[PDB]
């Protein structure tokens, strides 16, 4: 399993740095390596669970399209097919986004492995703390995607219940809400891909500069990628605030639909749609 061998090598290298730091006496490097190696384990475990929920979402959206076609409602089946296609495009973008983030971590840890092996302990500590911030930022993106997945799953359940209850207006309005949530996630993936590629370029500068002996250039480039990751985290914190404001609206739509007040549930999903379109 190539998806399993690359992760094992990443964790093995960092754990090897922690053992070498302890025998040499650098506990700051040891505690930084041990914590970074653990953050990678949690990012891998959280990534595996994130992949399963996304597959589950795609099955549900496709399941609705096949069911709505058999029940006669064709306009809802086309809307679910359009929603499913964008969910697939969103997942494929996340795959390339994940593939570039993994390369980010590998390059940084390669800098840390070479810096610690060549004696530059201050450069090795700088690389490991940048690697940890990159993993922490990735975990914050994984948790945020899971929050987005929950928004989609709740909306998909409303559309299925409304479809089986003959409430096509609420079913179409829900799928449209789930549709915009996927479009908003796509636009966030596009802007993130532009940032991650920019960070890859800067990290390749530090790796080559260290191998060629430009230590001052290597530290400044590695330092530049650190604040780029930190600046990206601060911007993502604001996006998390809006999503929580959307989840509260979906809970109002859930409670209005289960209690029969369908007019309040439609107004709630409509207000949530305007907020989603404004996010990105």
């Amino acid at each position: 399993a190539p998806e399993e061998e690359r992760i094992k090598y990443v964790i093995t290298v960092v754990e090897q740095i922690a053992k070498d730091a302890h025998r040499n006496g650098q506990e700051e490097l040891a505690k930084l390596a041990e914590r970074t190696a653990e953050e990678a384990k949690k990012a891998t475990e959280r990534g595996e669970e994130e992949t399963l929920r996304i597959v589950y979402v795609i099955v549900v959206v496709l399941q609705i399209a096949l069911e709505a076609h058999r029940n006669g409602q064709e306009e809802l089946a086309k809307l679910a097919l359009r929603t499913a296609e964008e969910a697939i495009k969103a997942t494929e973008r996340g795959e390339e986004e994940t593939l570039r983030i993994v390369y980010v971590i590998v390059v940084v840890l390669q800098i840390a492995l070479e810096a610690h092996r060549n004696g530059q302990e201050e450069l090795a500590k700088l690389a490991l703390r940048t690697a940890e911030e990159a993993i922490k930022a990735t975990e914050r993106g994984e948790e945020e995607t899971l929050r987005i997945v929950y928004v989609i799953v709740v909306v998909l359940q409303i559309a299925l219940e409304a479809h089986r209850n003959g409430q096509e207006e609420l079913a179409k309005l829900a799928l449209r809400t789930a549709e915009e949530a996927i479009k908003a996630t796509e636009r966030g993936e596009e802007e993130t891909l532009r940032i991650v590629y920019v960070i890859v370029v800067v990290l390749q500068i530090a790796l080559e500069a260290h191998r060629n002996g430009q230590e001052e250039l290597a530290k400044l480039a590695l330092r530049t990628a650190e604040e780029a990751i930190k600046a990206t985290e601060r911007g993502e914190e604001e996006t998390e605030r809006i999503v929580y404001d959307i989840v509260v609206v979906l809970q109002e739509a859930l409670e209005a639909h289960r209690n029969g007040e369908e007019e309040r549930a439609k107004k709630a999903l409509d207000e949530a749609r305007r907020r989603i379109e404004a996010t990105e």
